[PDB]
């Protein structure tokens, strides 16, 4: 429940490496991993692009001394308050990173540490996340629109559903923050679920309560319930990703304000126009009945009535998934990147 | 409703100055206003500390070209969506800045512009805001605690209540974002309501709907209602400021997450311990029955049952307000600042 020190957590990890930073002719290295540049400066962690041998890697750096300040207010149990730190959250994440091994999930290849700074080694998914965000979602560039083709969307969903199978059924983990920025693609058309920073071990398939990214949170969270089926939470969020992949915009969600976001999620019907509709004005092809059908199975506001991952994978809509559409898509995308 | 261009809005302002920036021996000037340093770099606007003659000023810089990109999603009316910009929001703010004149409100002394960059001139409230925030609220320093004394709190509240009288009764404006960071104090013990960036003109005392800072928003906002009495919204928020002034922490609110914030506000009883309770642990005197009584009149979850500003000003609790407590407090505070 409340885990021990980092050392304890990692004591049974069989690829824990001693931290060794150094310079060799003004290129900075982490343990043979040559630091190229940083890919993403988060508020806390941060991912680093590196090279070792001839392969490419993304190392995620956390630091104890940094996240152990930044304390918040959890629940209570005892009503005698509760005091948690972002380092406490990371311990739980660490244990998970240590447990995940699957072709459909980003899995680390080693942990480098001094028990303060921590570098988790990951393969580098050269096509980054399936969509990118700033004021809205885009594929490659904020300037030309372009929506992901359906046949490719099919592949991605089937892929992430497969990773649900692993975490939910094999590992008993609820991902708890399934969003576009967390589905990574490589050049060859592999798609992987990543960032388990919000992930928790379920108790009888139930998850703790209310945590993740607001606009991806299910109606359940706005009830009296207090417990929710982990799987259905991740299903809902994939549904949103699906909606986002269709429209390049998040459904009822959107900025300013969040009361208006939350009075919405629990009760309100999602609008299903044609690809560009919420998007014709920022820039100053389109779907078909079946596409909206499938997607609506994910966004049943009542969770016991929401689609299973099993039913999903075996639904008619995915029965014509051709992995070659994704491989071709991913290949051309990679060719369009590093051209910028 | 939908106002015109900046020129139009300002056409009947009688102290609109032509922008004139220049250097005189590597001190940068705005129109005789010598730029000292910047006080607060917001996400958009920004406030500048300046000097002219021997007086001190805080100029708030906005820019058209900057906030006209940054568009969001308002309501609809027509269900044919609605597209607003942060520059649109500022037009409404501009009209208001142009209307407010009161000893209890920060009122501009001139607007300097080229119809893109805009500098609103304000007196400089040398004691800044009544409390400061980072991970929690503090008076001067994050290291020594110290709570504002009750007799001083009395003065501040009476002061802000007075400014409600002006905006609500004389001007028909709802402030809509009453919070500690917006109540400014000078060295001499004057306290002024400021930042009308969220402020709106009421229609039959009602305000539009759901806008401001989440943790200061009233229960009404979580109903079916759609319209709320402007005054009672500002009353609620002053109540929170009061709660914050008592405990140096925001009530049920607090970070992570907001569903947990909103399932709270609408239904849930506020806890009233003694000054340091939520605060004994960050740092690793105290109130009295009457104080909590008064404050509870502000935080009636039902707005038609919440305290008036009239009743407040004439309540027993303020009947012994001694302005000299604030003047002495403000004097010593100023002496403790610029000592850092
Ligand atoms: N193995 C990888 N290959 C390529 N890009 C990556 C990889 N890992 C992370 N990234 C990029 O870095 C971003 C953020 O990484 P993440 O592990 O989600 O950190 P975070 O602090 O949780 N950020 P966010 O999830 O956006 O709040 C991802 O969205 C990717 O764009
Ligand atoms: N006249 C003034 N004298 C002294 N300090 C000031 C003055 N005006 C603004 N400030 C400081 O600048 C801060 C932010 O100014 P404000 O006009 O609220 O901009 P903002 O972008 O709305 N920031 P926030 O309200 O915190 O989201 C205030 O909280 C004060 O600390
Ligand atoms: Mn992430
Ligand atoms: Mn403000």
């Amino acid at each position: 429940g409340p885990l021990g020190s980092m050392k304890d957590i990692l004591s049974n990890y069989s690829n824990l490496i001693y931290l060794n930073k150094y310079v060799k002719e003004k290129d900075k290295y982490i343990n043979d991993y040559r630091i190229i540049r940083t890919l993403n400066q988060g508020k806390f962690n941060k991912i680093i692009l590196c090279e070792k041998d001839n392969k490419f890697y993304a190392l995620k750096k956390y630091e104890k001394s940094l996240l152990e300040k930044k304390r918040d207010f959890t629940k209570s149990n005892n009503d005698k308050i509760s005091i948690k730190s972002k380092y406490d959250d990371f311990k739980n994440e660490l244990q998970i990173i240590t447990d995940i091994k699957n072709e459909y999930c980003l899995t680390c290849e080693g942990i480098i540490t001094n028990y303060d700074e921590v570098y988790i080694i990951y393969e580098y998914m050269e096509n980054d996340s399936i969509l990118k965000f700033d004021e809205y979602f885009f594929v490659l560039d904020k300037n030309y629109t372009c929506f992901i083709p359906i046949q490719v969307i099919k592949c991605i969903i089937k892929s992430v559903l497969n990773s649900f199978s692993y975490i939910h059924n094999e590992k008993n983990i609820c991902h708890r923050d399934v969003k576009p920025s967390n589905i990574l693609m490589d050049k060859n058309g592999r798609v992987k679920l990543s960032d388990f920073g919000e992930s928790e071990y379920m108790v009888d398939k139930k998850i703790k309560g209310s945590r993740g990214t607001y606009e991806f949170m299910p109606p359940e969270f706005f009830s009296n319930e207090s417990s929710y089926n982990g799987a259905k939470v991740d299903i809902w969020s994939l549904g949103i990703c699906l909606y986002v992949m269709f429209y390049n915009v998040v459904p009822f969600s959107l900025k300013i304000s969040l009361v208006e976001l939350f009075n919405n999620i629990r009760t309100k019907n999602i609008e299903y126009p044609l690809d560009r509709n919420h998007f014709l004005y920022p820039l100053t092809n389109f779907l078909s009945n079946e596409d909206i059908d499938f997607l609506k199975l994910f966004l049943r506001k009542n969770p016991a009535e929401r689609i299973t991952s099993e039913d999903a994978l075996k639904h008619e809509w995915l029965a014509d998934t051709n992995i070659e559409d994704l491989r071709e898509f991913s290949k051309e995308l990679y060719k369009k990147r590093k051209k910028l």
